[PDB]
């Protein structure tokens, strides 16, 4: 009893927040794969009869899942068959994003490291990340750690035209056009699924005449930069590093074309990951990001000094670097 | 700058310890699968030339991994080719155990929940947990949250004979015999790999005459309880629930045979998971443990009241329940 009480207090201190985070991440990744997490919100209820039909799940199984997440404190049962997310659900979901990204999205690298160390080329084509999991976990991490800064910076500039390179479902552009009256936008993406999803979301928002979705590569902007002309802001979120070190010349031409294409006073806003930071807050997650990129994906992450030298080499007059809450994430504002 | 500073502070608060834990868990699961984590300790160095040869890894690849974990703050480079774990490595490894257990060991349940909801029997035989990952993550969780209480309780009783049901590599029995002079022990396990590993560890400790390793089932103790006779302490860590609800009668006979077999003043010490607790500290991880057991594995977790009624039904005169730091974990001491 006395020995057990001391071990209890010691063990609680040692475990800290890891049981809570471990549980949240597993429930939310499972729920997201089922399509349930998208219907969970702190300001409205999920009706199980309707959601089970929408997701093609047996309602008794959905109810048992929701009762387990209710017991966990992640949702509140309002009436029979209705559940609301807990008040701080979005922060819990944000935190879970880091765990999902390292442990789920990058799982092929965790499990097959011996293969990548022996024959990288064979391992890289065999052990491939599920890009739906990469995207969702990135979005959850971004919600509170990089997306708000990029959003507010673009809105505060009061732009007439915004171009997003690697726009995906054009969520950022739709929200910028909603806040800046009279603004136009171009959402460039090389995936058919993403451009079709962006098209339906643009139509739903009622801004098809203002927001144009184009299915093409960022690399095609080096030879064909017409879509960038007159842009007040050009945004590129965690995309440029995928062109380095193999497509460096094409990357530099895309950057020089961005500078020359901007309207006076315009800027190119790049969010990207800098390698292996030493400061206490950032170093652990910085090393995970840097190692997965360098060792497993062979994509070159640039320091702030490298990014500034590359951006000034593309003709930009001044470059500002801003620290994001996302560890190792930096926002570079390259002024024409 | 002002907007970015506010988003920085907000984002740091929202992310909290999740980037650090996410990074630690991924590096340590990757390192454990490579066999590197076993050579990491805060009180000694890992020599890369020797460890790379022992693990059959290219030394340059091992060095790059260790330099990434050094950048992360998990290890310290002492000289060239020598690395020591950070001072608090064992607490970090403990916390990582929860993430590994929910996100790695139980990954089949996360990824294939729709299958378990549609055809449980087909899913249960198709989507199977890697039991090496279940064991290692359980051990990391146990290090600071259940193993010390069980260890100290057995040692304080000053037993002449201890039996461990589901002993594995007999780590607990070896440590109890080391602290209690003249004590004997029986390590029962139904796996050949575990019994062979236990045999080599028992021989290494120099206690082959005192510790006997037996390859047989816990269920065989219901018909053949001879090995339990005269035991002062019988230990069963997270094993009894695997016999419920299908082998209930056999479980009850194993428990009644434990009571009748104990020497006077002896006790049966069971550590197990109780279902779906509501208290704030335990509820989230309790729900994850309870849901993986109930929904995915169909194993019956018993409340404290159920465990007490079952143990008193087996003839035990008094039962005490002790809260462990492991959320939802309870230690039941059933006195003869
Ligand atoms: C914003 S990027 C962020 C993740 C990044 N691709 C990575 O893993 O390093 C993801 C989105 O950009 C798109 N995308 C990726 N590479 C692209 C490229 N070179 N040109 C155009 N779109 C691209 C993808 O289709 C997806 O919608
Ligand atoms: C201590 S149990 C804890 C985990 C538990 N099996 C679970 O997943 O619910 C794991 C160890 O007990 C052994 N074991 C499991 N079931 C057993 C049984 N019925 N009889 C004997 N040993 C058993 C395994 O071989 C392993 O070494
Ligand atoms: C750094 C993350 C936001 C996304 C990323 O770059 C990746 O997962 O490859
Ligand atoms: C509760 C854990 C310690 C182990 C367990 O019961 C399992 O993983 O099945
Ligand atoms: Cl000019
Ligand atoms: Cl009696
Ligand atoms: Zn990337
Ligand atoms: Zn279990």
């Amino acid at each position: 009893h006395d020995i057990a009480a001391q071990h209890l207090a010691d063990g609680i201190a040692a475990s800290g927040p890891a049981p809570d985070l471990a549980a949240a991440a597993a429930f939310l990744e499972m729920g997201d794969r089922l399509g349930v997490v998208a219907h969970l919100d702190p300001d409205r209820t999920l009706e199980t009869a309707e959601v089970a039909a929408a997701l093609d799940l047996p309602e008794p199984a959905l109810v048992r899942y929701l009762d387990a997440v209710e017991s966990a404190g992640l949702v509140i049962r309002e009436g029979e068959g209705r559940y609301r997310a807990c008040p701080d659900f979005d922060t819990i979901r944000h935190q879970a994003g880091y765990i999902s990204w390292t442990m789920n999205a990058n799982r092929p690298f965790i499990e097959n490291a011996r293969d990548f160390f022996t024959d990288w080329d064979k391992a890289a084509r065999t052990h491939v990340r599920d890009y739906r999991e990469v995207a969702v976990s990135s979005q959850w991490m971004g919600s509170h750690a990089f997306y708000p800064t990029a959003l507010a910076t673009i809105i505060d500039a009061a732009p007439r035209k915004v171009v997003d390179l690697g726009a995906g479902t054009c969520r950022l552009l739709i929200e910028v056009l909603g806040a800046v009256p009279g603004s136009t936008g171009v959402g460039l993406d090389f995936a058919a699924d993403a451009c079709r999803a962006a098209e339906q979301a643009v139509a739903q928002a009622g801004m098809t005449d203002r927001l144009t979705v184009v299915e093409r590569t960022i690399q095609s902007v080096a030879t064909d930069p017409g879509v960038l002309e007159g842009a007040d802001v050009i945004h590129a979120g965690f995309v440029f590093h995928d062109m380095l070190p193999e497509e460096e010349d094409v990357c530099d031409q895309v950057l020089a074309n961005c500078r020359e294409s901007l309207a006076p006073g315009g800027f190119l806003a790049i969010t990207d990951a800098v390698p292996y930071l030493r400061n206490d807050r950032e170093r652990r997650f910085s090393a995970a990001v840097s190692y997965y990129h360098g060792e497993f994906m062979r994509r070159r992450l640039q320091s702030e000094e490298e990014w500034v030298e590359r951006l000034r080499g593309a003709g930009f007059s001044d470059v500002r670097a801003l620290t994001l809450a996302f560890p190792t994430g930096r926002l570079f504002l390259a002024h024409r």
